[PDB]
């Protein structure tokens, strides 16, 4: 993945994000 955008969704959380497969 990009590693911009990929900074930002690490920092954000993707624990919440990868659980449903979607949070936001």
């Amino acid at each position: 993945f990009l590693p911009i955008l990929a900074s930002l969704a690490a920092k954000f959380g993707p624990k919440l994000f990868s659980l449903v497969t979607k949070k936001s």
